[PDB]
């Protein structure tokens, strides 16, 4: 890699990885290289196993939607996996929107529009990302007038694809009875991001990680008017299709797009 | 290296998931072995070929696993199209069908075989691996011509790694990830259960004559000994069977316990 781009200052730190500023050389492009600790025993809690970086890196090849984060080259060295990719200055878009003194329902689905777009093109690759918030949507650049939000981190993202086990008369109850996670649950996030992002409030929010849990488990949110009174009845109506305890029953991407308040624009 | 640098390649075995087995021969040793020649998929190929995961997953656990129980993984290799496995020669068959050969078998003797299966599964899961495919069709002998053949657990295609698992803010999961259940070790312990009803009386406990019956029975453990199958089988026996066909997991034996049970200790 080092023959390649030259590095430049360390951006941040994450699951077992450095995010450097890099340059291409020959090109000038910049770019930000994430060095992945590639674990060393099938037994170890350090690192990351082979097999997970190689699930991550087949996601990324596949990416191209202005929205989503691009990767550019890779590369692998004795105690890493280091992927090369766009780089994304503009910082978390709710940080963003902190620097205004109010946001109108109107401002804030210009944005939501952009997230629910980047989620469209990863459903239908079957690409669940599986860890939707605010801090993994950034912006390309924030000083714009119009800054693009950019979708990054699939590192617990999956394809959603019986036939393995030949046949079903050795097979455990709990593999009889197994229910995947899918594409729902990112449709869920983007519930409560939307909920966030209009009000303010995290609606599943507790004292302790375990509350939160619990909360989210039993559906237990409200539309309180003290956070509520300046948003508008469509907006409510797309959160509580969102907010379904069954996956089965939620609204999918291609209904959410569909729905009169984001048709609306 | 490449693979015909360093082995003899002999005659064809059989067949895997976009893989072709052939017999073959180590130079410098004369040994003999089995290499698998797994296709790779390629980037722009959406269903053909093996994924590098499941890959890099299959060979990961073949990595770690060494005990007398299981095949062995002796060499690894890769080319442009394929990547290559070496793995240990079993040559004996299915164990279930050097018994069915059997003038006679007694329940002691059945219970030895059994105790190596268990001996395997043990090992496994102290590296926290689940099989997840056993099933007679993966329970081979080594080599059949010998007073006491030793079994080997293969086809690990689907075994696993095991590990609410989130480091940053639980605020935007979804229910069914908050409440998710991952499959685990219990599920090979339920296997052996139903390995060992078929092994004693040559009844399968949850076959329905549909596939959708069958599910229905697994899922509501409708099972039960019948009179004409299970004549000559120990209580103690039927008892093993139960503390393994129960619906929930954690209520299952374990591993330590199923080697611990009186039928297999005494």
């Amino acid at each position: 890699v080092e023959d390649h781009y030259e590095m430049g200052e360390e951006l941040g730190s994450g699951q077992f990885a450095i995010v450097r500023k890099c340059r291409q050389k020959g090109t000038g492009k910049e770019y930000a290289a994430k060095f992945i600790k590639k674990r060393r025993l099938s037994s170890s809690r350090r690192g990351v196993s082979r097999e997970e970086i190689e699930r991550e890196v087949n996601i990324l090849r596949e990416i191209r939607h202005p929205n989503i984060i691009t990767l550019h080259d890779i590369f692998e060295n004795k105690t890493d996996v280091v992927l090369i990719l766009e780089l994304v200055s503009g910082g978390e878009l709710f940080d963003f929107l902190a620097e205004k003194e109010s946001l109108t329902e109107d401002e804030a689905t210009q944005f939501l529009k952009q997230i629910l777009d980047g989620v469209h093109y990863l459903h239908s690759k079957r690409i669940a990302h599986f860890d939707l918030k605010p801090e993994n949507i950034m912006l390309l650049d924030k000083n714009v007038p119009n800054p693009r939000i950019k979708l990054i981190d699939f590192g617990i993202a999956h394809k959603i694809e019986k036939n393995i086990f030949g046949t079903p008369e050795f097979v455990a109850p709990e593999i009889v009875n197994y229910e995947p996670l899918g594409l729902e649950a990112d449709m869920w996030s983007i519930g409560v991001i939307t909920y966030i992002l209009l009000s303010g409030a995290s609606p599943f929010l507790g004292e302790t990680k375990q509350e939160t849990l619990t909360n989210i488990s039993a559906v237990n949110y409200d539309f309180d008017e003290e956070y509520f009174s300046n948003t508008s009845e469509l907006a409510k109506d797309f959160i509580r299709r969102l907010l379904v305890k069954d996956p089965k029953r939620r609204m999918t991407i291609a209904q959410s797009l569909e729905h009169s308040w984001i048709k609306a624009i």
